[PDB]
């Protein structure tokens, strides 16, 4: 659930905050189109993706969907307890949150004006 | 629920994506004021009046209420199992959702700039 | 949860409506940052900061926990059948919905342009 994604971000990038992320670039932020401008928004655009794939089980609700997790050391692991729903969008978002530690932050890419940069 | 609500507009207008009403005219967004831009605002801002009226039973929260509804070859059913407050809350979004699928879609009606429109 | 925060602001500011405050100044939408506009954007800034402290208790998620709260003609209480987590977000809520009442609410600061006025 959207809880539970913002602590696996606190878990990989510490230093930043939920909302660095929330308007960045193309994709991270509600919906995405266009070519990502970087490559946290192609983490950004994969997630989009994941969460797509996920709700085509029937009933899987990604930010409503609390599923089981553990963060040890900036390493995240879903657990076997997983029913299928919750095991996907866990996974989902365990590869955004470890993608996101690895990118560069560009703050010049923080709420851009999507309808310039992203058709 | 917001995803129930999602999967509706996929059951009667497959072709669009729920991003393109969220942020479309005067009302189908957070809120709403002012005159409907058109027919699918207009849409919007009868969705946006139904859900006023469906808060007015206790604890009614429509983002949050799951239903139950059925989506057969476009056709939406709210089905009779479910309590006053889900009932109330499946046949605003159905009449949403087949609302949607009757009026044209205005592309230059998608995030206007509201300050200018909506008064 | 969202919607109890959205009724207590009705006991106290009830000739308002909740997306009056959804997108006020700086910090009264998603995330915030930034100099607080006047009065009524430091009371959701402060209200920011609070809804931070309570995620510090494990699975407290303020806008899905349900609480226990009265109105009781303008005055609110977060009653004691409360956990931990629900009486915390319970008192952020209150104190953010008592301090809209004493704040003048400027219609200039409504929907601002946040990358002109908050970074
Ligand atoms: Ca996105
Ligand atoms: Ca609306
Ligand atoms: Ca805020």
């Amino acid at each position: 659930n959207l809880y539970q994604f913002k602590n696996m971000i606190k878990c990989t990038v510490p230093s930043r905050s939920w909302w660095d992320f929330a308007d960045y670039g193309c994709y991270c932020g509600r919906g995405g189109s266009g070519t990502p401008v970087d490559d946290l928004d192609r983490c950004c655009q994969v997630h989009d993706n994941c969460y797509n794939e996920a709700e085509k089980i029937s009933g899987c609700w990604p930010y409503f969907k609390t599923y089981s997790y553990e963060c040890s050391q900036g390493t995240l692991t879903c657990k076997g307890d997983n029913n299928a729903c919750a095991a996907s969008v866990c996974d989902c978002d365990r590869l955004a949150a470890i993608c996101f530690a690895g990118a560069p932050y560009n703050d010049n890419n923080y709420n851009i004006d999507l309808k310039a940069r992203c058709q």
